[PDB]
């Protein structure tokens, strides 16, 4: 145990800890959720502190002997070597100061240790003076967040694409599977199961497109903004160098925003991201609902498809296969809807040159991207690739249906069709085994009218 | 044509019009939705002004010569005689001031006409000095709203109670109708359709209680608050008297709030109402979702219940009955959900001594109550009463199901019960047929065990 | 007085009215809000039906005698002659069937009248067989909606651009006005009032881009889809010709969707639009909150700006001007936020081949575009143009602020800068007095360091 | 490692682990958030299992020698010793099946270890047959949740009551502190700081009552409902006995619901609780916004209150004390709003006999109560108790205001009051000074009229 001192008094900090008194006070102030910030945000903080250390050394502001160790420590943070030292709550007042200071304290203490000094000796390496040199909370925090959000969006994009590609493969696989289209949940006209899955795949491709476009506004960062965006005393060469480093180490084509005040006080880039995720989850939710309806049964349901079994069934009641993978998809969508409201409210609560409600916004943005990335993985792997069709049941739904008289209609006339429809309604007799009974269409010409392909695509009529 | 002057200038007003230059200025500021305030709010403003005049005259503050004509004019407003004269947009800046002034002008000008004077002659009877005497925007507008909301809620309770009883009648009409319970949309164990319709009756009874209890915090009113709630220059006798008239003429047991500063700045009684209406519509939307599933078909659906046709049918596809009445119920649910978010945002936006976002708040609270009332009566009259059951088809479902085995199990044992269920599901035979052919139970034994009542109620083995 | 017959019986229809029985049945089924659909939707229905008629006549499907009067009647609808005749509630079951049949009946009955026939004589011109020929509810309704929303969006874009520019004008006008930046509502470092208004202009510039970009997906229409998306019985020449007309008459670069099943069952174009509307109103609400803060006072507030007076005064209380215009703006934002949730819920609610929740979805989308257009136009005219800066009071705030010391710091050193700021804060003396008192700097040096421009832009101190 | 086989195959389980393959299966299906269920829910699952074991033993269903060990194991779960063994994601498909089984496995394996057997020997003590005897997922899970939410609500009530009591203590402390009331952020009329704090204290009192009344519907549990609510095969004696037990071990007055189907498929008790939490946070956010506004400054803000400092300030920026405790209060409210939408959407998604979306619902409800309890504690101990007033600053807002004229008005007539207000607006002369210079009132007369208590309480015209 070690002994750090504060405007509030002494606090005993374990010798093996890299955080200090400020981080502790933060945990005292905000024991709200018990969560820790996403390791990608931790990594991103390291990137910011590395870039800034490097830039400050380059412009002569930071001593090269201490900077060298500051860089080595930050690198270790980037590699995920110190995740457990980041202990502040994601829901914290102070507009992210605690998060920023946790990163400054840990990097300063690891630097000091790397140079054979004691921890807490902030005279040698100051969390504020050296590690946070030329930065404010108001630029270090949002810039690390932009970077972390962008990296997680690239992962969600490559996971959604994989999933989208597998929906397409199912579409192709069910390309000739004839079924009964439903509107208002009432039997309509024939459709191909492959057309439904292409529908799912096409909406998902438009989701990928929307989510990808939201990265553009995140590429503008406010590094060099200082407290408010005015850049008071900031060296314009520091700004140029720090941005360039941030882009190189993050892997993103970062730009210094054209108007730093704007970039410092506005939060539309995050609401833009959340909006696209919500839209995407709306579509996923609907698809999941369909999949669950289609899997219903086995005897009093639609029983159109089979989903892979993913929980042990009742060992005394077969046939009951709960669609747990789509269900979880639905509940995530619901998280994301809720997350989006929180983001919305946090964003409109901004005042003058800072929105102080970012910590709950970022926590929610990051949670959204992360849970989506994770359900897409498990749904794809555990449900989607394995989906099978009950093609006999769906073909019988079509043959015994009334709506197929729409395909026959123009070959026999509005007269004949309505008599056949009304009789198939009262007697429940097949429409096919009725055209041949009356002799209006031969066995051979029914076969080209009631063909799966002909019935579900534009072609000759009146 | 007539000509009144304002701080913005002289305005030409139609000869017939009873509103004045401040109403016209409010229609220029806020040409927002093109909508008009609810006639029930128009009515309550009438009750507010009449009560004020009566109190003021008695306190010896309003000239009895003018006051009696103000009263007469207000009575006409209460009768819904001048609804067309309330032209201000419900979505307006000014914290309701325009709404208040719309009532003041209209009641001033009509009073003036009743005593032979010119309209626009504000020297004789003033909208501000006489019709608005002793009251502020921040007491008249909210008080009228309480009275209007409460009146509206009373109608909803009455209508929701009627709907609840009709659900309960269907529960009894369906009391012996056996069917398949579904969990996760998968077949489970038997249930009666009457148990589901009693499930619906009960949640609705719970909503009625919740909605009813939100009345209490609305009975407290802030009349005499003046600008801020401190009641500076207000007369304690005017306060007691106006409150007693407001209670007598509105029909509600209205009370003067204990702390008028609290009553002027806080808006929780409004969000308390919306919440109970949100909860109610979650249940109704779900109920409606079930009904649309239950009415699905006719051939490729569930086909458990038949809903009265309200849409004309095609002569190409009979048996296609779209469940439009549950559909519109679903859509009203979604309105109310959205309205509740708007109420939330507007309520949390209060500042110091006054919430200025009250109009959009009140507009949404009034619309939620009104549209619920309307959908409830229409759903009750054009759907709920006419619902019929497909008993024969539901009995089939039960006969061919696997869940059935849960009733059979304790008369056979874990081992044989499971092998029967497994074989029934794989071969497609009914569990009854298998019980006969393997000799495990007699046709008579199975008729006693699969008793529709015994299968769906608590009770040990034999 | 006229008697049209429906499956629900004999019904009296005013001989003035151009709507028929299917329309008043929807008035009975859905007496929900009392509202009528947007004139822009009405117009687009007219474009849809005109286009249909032309395309049906060209392919040989429609009688040219009857078709010419349908076109003529459709033009009258397009030109706004018949708005009164559309009486159905925008919140309705039937998935837009009534909205579509409202348009069908009105166009038939006017085309009959133009031909010299009787209203109701549908044996001559039928609202189903002629006016609705080759179209389903499931394509004419959404196609009309796409056109309407697109038209409205183009209007909102023009208005929003006008507002944006007006913000840039104020940016330039205030480009020399110095004041205190606030982070956490706590005094920070100086900022130009112009940088704050430029920040507003830029986020609005991003809202315009985001909203404009939502148009692309609405350009894809599904005319030709029949019930479900397959185009069962459709003629490909009808589809290419109708699509060409719709695009010419609407003024929009419409395309037939590549996959009609997808374009028929998915609703992600509408949620995409609403999202960009919500995002915009988040920034606009924030801005407006700022304006109300900046305008607070005149004695116990901030008093940084004056907004045009838009409501009458109290001669008893001058100086009091409520910022009603930013107030209505915050309120329209709370509405759009609610509108967005209603839209989310309705879009998530889709099932298989059709989302039947489209009517409440569309009502809310159209409402959000309309109310945003209206407040933007009004806010620009009645507030934004005439905003004034209180230069004197803001320079006052700056001279006695502590943050001023961030500018002086590099010219005097940390130890003396901190000394002076602590003393200035505790004693209430200006930093400027204290720099002279101890002669750490002279009047002349202070006037050059404290240059408005240099304190608010990046650059090395020396 | 040990070896448990699954319908999906072999899986290695650590020697020290008490969960099994079903739990591992769950973690592979649902790697969504990485969170673990709340300790309170864990405890409650323990209470459920112990109550069920005791009931099953009494009724002769469960072996008393196995039962005794099961009960002892469950008691250790209740005691909080096996929290780390609960590894399943709160967000999961399967309607809580894996939360339920996680508890079944853990207790079985500890019961086995206590009775000297090998773990995974489910032939001795089965998680399904023994630990889960006479229960389904569809009753154990919700029953545990009712119990857990009740316990957490009772803690929230106590905490909020404490905060409330402290808000009242501060109203008394500021009972004579005079300030300027604000409407539209415009100076209005004098108010006491204590009157504001009483308004705060009073809204919270109403929140306490709302949240408390929410407990009633939760007292009804569905224990004994089995799959669907029908109680097929359930011993009625077991039901009433397990109910008496659950009430006794949980400390709540639990009652067996009067209709088990209703209780099994409806979730209105959850949405009701959440609505009451949301309303509470609407008020709390509003209060924090005022506090933050009043803390603003120190030189260019309002600065009416000082809040205890909770972060280390900048040594060169004294006076800058960010209101971090209110800021975190806002962020939690925003969180609760979104949580409430997720809940709304989860409840709405119920189908027939089971709402499978309960996991994301319960996760959200519990987080809402939890984070509320936690901010309330921290805000009270670190902010509220220590709030102090700048009474001089506030006093001079009142001396220098125009609105102080309202107190003078009746004593000098409106005509005279308007003249004095107008000059006060032009010159800047105190209204008090003006009254002296024009001799309208004696210095001693002003002392009665402009007395803090007199100015802020009902008192008449002379
Ligand atoms: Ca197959
Ligand atoms: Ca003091």
């Amino acid at each position: 145990v070690r002994i750090e001192k504060d405007f509030l008094g002494e606090k005993e900090i374990p010798k093996d800890a890299y955080y200090g008194v400020q981080t502790i006070r933060a945990t005292e102030n905000f024991p709200i959720t018990g969560y820790r910030i996403h390791p990608e945000l931790i990594k991103s903080l390291g990137i910011v502190k590395k870039s800034a250390a490097l830039a400050n050394m380059e412009v002569g502001l930071l001593d090269k002997e201490v900077g060298q160790y500051i860089v080595k420590a930050a690198d270790e943070v980037i590699e995920g070597k110190w995740n457990d030292q980041f202990i502040v709550d994601p829901i914290q007042g102070g507009a992210g100061t605690s998060i920023n200071m946790n990163a400054n304290e840990v990097i300063a203490n690891r630097a000091l240790e790397l140079m054979g000094e004691e921890k807490g000796n902030y005279s040698k390496i100051s969390p504020n003076s050296h590690v946070n040199m030329s930065q404010s909370t108001n630029d270090a925090f949002p810039t690390a967040t932009h970077i972390a959000v962008l990296s997680l969006l690239n992962q969600l994009i490559e996971t959604t694409k994989y999933m989208q590609q597998e929906f397409m493969k199912k579409a192709d696989e069910f390309a000739g599977v004839i079924k009964m289209g439903r509107t208002h949940l009432q039997d309509a006209v024939p459709i191909l199961l492959g057309q439904e899955f292409e529908a799912y795949a096409r909406v998902i491709a438009r989701d990928i497109e929307r989510i990808a476009n939201t990265r553009n506004n995140l590429y503008d960062i406010n590094m060099g903004a200082t407290a408010v965006g005015t850049g008071l005393n900031a060296d314009p060469e520091y700004i140029s160098i720090v941005t360039e480093h941030l882009a190189k180490f993050s892997g993103h084509p970062l730009r210094s925003a054209q108007h730093l005040v704007d970039a410092t006080q506005n939060t539309d880039c995050y609401t833009e991201v959340s909006s696209a995720l919500k839209v995407c989850m709306i579509n996923m939710s609907k698809i999941a609902n369909d999949l669950r309806l289609m899997a219903s049964g086995p005897r009093a349901g639609l029983s159109e498809i089979v989903l892979p079994a993913r929980q042990p069934g009742s060992s005394i009641m077969p046939g009951k296969v709960n669609p747990v993978m789509p269900e979880v998809m639905n509940q995530v969508a619901f998280q994301v809807f809720g997350n989006d409201l929180t983001i919305t409210s946090a964003s409109e609560a901004g005042q003058f040159e800072l929105n102080v409600m970012e910590p709950v916004l970022f926590f929610n943005l990051i949670q959204s991207i992360s849970i989506m990335t994770n359900v897409f993985k498990s749904f794809t792997e555990n449900c989607l690739k394995g989906i099978k069709a009950n093609e006999e049941r769906m073909k019988e739904y079509v043959e015994k249906s009334i709506g197929i008289i729409t395909a026959i209609n123009p070959h026999v006339g509005y007269e004949t069709a309505a008599k056949l429809a009304r009789e198939a309604y009262l007697t429940g007799e097949s429409i096919r085994e009725l055209c041949i009974k009356y002799g209006v269409l031969t066995e051979e010409q029914l076969n080209e009218i009631l063909n799966p392909y002909e019935m579900i695509h534009p072609g000759i009529a009146g």
